[PDB]
């Protein structure tokens, strides 16, 4: 069997085709998120590695920010379940995610269960999130997907005083003009996030095992930053930025057993 | 006899030239702040423009971001102390002082005397500050000094939900890519200072009179929404940015007569 599960957020839409609840057969992102093409563009992909069409998805969840302004889905789930899901259907005894995305960063607590004991989030402050690295990246004139590399060079890390994106980018501007290693200035942008979403997860108190999810966990040099901070083990998956529209699609799978 | 203050910023230095601690006989605004070109252009144009040189001013004070890293004046004193001075000097019964510059948002609670009574400062988030409003200008194409009559004419501000600089930075873009009208985009931008700026008020315990200074308060539009969020009256002097160097000047007023007093003056 087949089911589908979609998380749209307010930065990119991702999806995911699921085979009999345990096998991914095709995965796609769009870096356009809610209220764009991003959704119709997801669909259109997955259809296509696949060669499958609407008729053969025996069920479909929608999670993330956009899924309410959407239709049609079988049940729209929240992200948080779905999340916890996708990590716990790879990752076992996972007790604390950290998912950090485009305009936000979350703490999950879970208990023996997989279910939510505790959460924090910021949701109000550009810093240490991804907006925080997308704006650095354009400021430093490289695609955000380049940055955990570029960050494996530096020798001589470059603080940044600033906590907000704002004069932080002043700062970033200022290393630039006087010809700072680019290594360095992103070693310590890395820095930043990694500071700002630790001292969330510090909060909540750090549980074994630490999983990081989210597009920004697909930057490794922002997850060594993290592990550096919290002084913890982090496990990612190789698919970070996927973990809530498979949690979805596995949700769309117990939904497509009910209607044996 | 001449005194000076000069107030140095992150953002803006400014300088004043006292003449017998009563009459502005020079005062000056560079928008260079610490550490640029800022202070000598300062001082280039207060001697230049009253004729007098380095030798003529008996006492000299600086205060600010930068006063230390200033050689040399004959002291250095807190901008809380300084802008306290320079609004009393201007504005009396002053019990509250509201100072947005560029980096940062201040609130002093002064006593009947004008010393502090307690303070409130935000200086780590750009939000409700001077940045704030410079990187909207920017986005809106608009300058700075334009905000304040632009937003006159508004009748249905466009309300900004996000209390990030960052973020609502995305939300104005919209609005002007939807041809919101100029006018409203420009209120709800100076109505989110003025909430961010008004809770530092209101923890603090808003006293009247009530003044505001920093050169964030040449903006009538930041003054109207401040007035309203606050529900007081605010005072806003002539030279709302120069009132640091007004009051290091008065300080250095201070000085001289001091040392004028260690001495006799026997004359026949
Ligand atoms: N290849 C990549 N490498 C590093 N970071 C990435 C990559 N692709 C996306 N990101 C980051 O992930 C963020 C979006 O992550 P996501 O979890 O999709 O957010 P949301 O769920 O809120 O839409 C972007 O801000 C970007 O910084
Ligand atoms: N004519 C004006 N109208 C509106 N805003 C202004 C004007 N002149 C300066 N500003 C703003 O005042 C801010 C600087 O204020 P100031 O009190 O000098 O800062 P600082 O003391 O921290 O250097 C800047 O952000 C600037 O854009
Ligand atoms: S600190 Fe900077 S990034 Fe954080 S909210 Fe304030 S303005 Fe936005
Ligand atoms: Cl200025
Ligand atoms: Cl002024
Ligand atoms: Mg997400
Ligand atoms: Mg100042
Ligand atoms: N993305």
């Amino acid at each position: 069997m087949y089911t589908m599960g979609l998380d749209i957020g307010s930065t990119a839409s991702k999806g995911v085709i699921l085979k009999n609840g345990e096998d991914i057969v095709a995965s796609e992102t769009i870096s356009s998120g809610t209220g764009t093409t991003g959704p119709s563009r997801v669909l259109e992909k997955l259809y296509g590695k696949t060669g499958l069409a609407r008729e053969d998805i025996k069920k479909v969840v929608v999670t993330g920010y956009g899924r309410m302004n959407y239709s049609d889905a079988d049940k729209q789930i929240s992200e948080l379940s779905c999340h916890a899901r996708g990590v716990n259907f790879i990752i076992p005894e996972t007790r604390t995610i950290i998912d950090i995305g485009g305009q936000d960063a979350k703490v999950l607590k879970l208990d023996n269960n997989g279910r939510l004991l505790n959460f924090l989030m910021n949701d109000k402050c550009a810093a240490g999130t991804g907006r925080f690295l997308d704006v650095m990246a354009k400021i430093i004139e490289v695609d955000v997907s380049e940055l955990g590399s570029i960050s494996m060079n530096s020798q001589n890390e470059v603080s940044i005083s600033s906590t907000c994106t704002v004069f932080a980018e002043s700062e970033v501007i200022s290393h630039l003009s006087e010809n700072a290693k680019i290594e360095d200035i992103v070693a310590g942008i890395h820095t930043s996030v990694a500071k700002r979403v630790s001292s969330l997860v510090k909060r909540i108190g750090v549980q074994r095992n630490v999983v990081m999810v989210g597009g920004v966990a697909r930057n490794s040099g922002i997850v060594r930053a993290m592990a550096r901070e919290i002084n913890t083990e982090i496990i990612v998956p190789d698919i970070p930025q996927l973990t809530g529209a498979l949690g979805a699609a596995l949700y769309a799978f117990d939904e497509a057993k009910e209607s044996q």
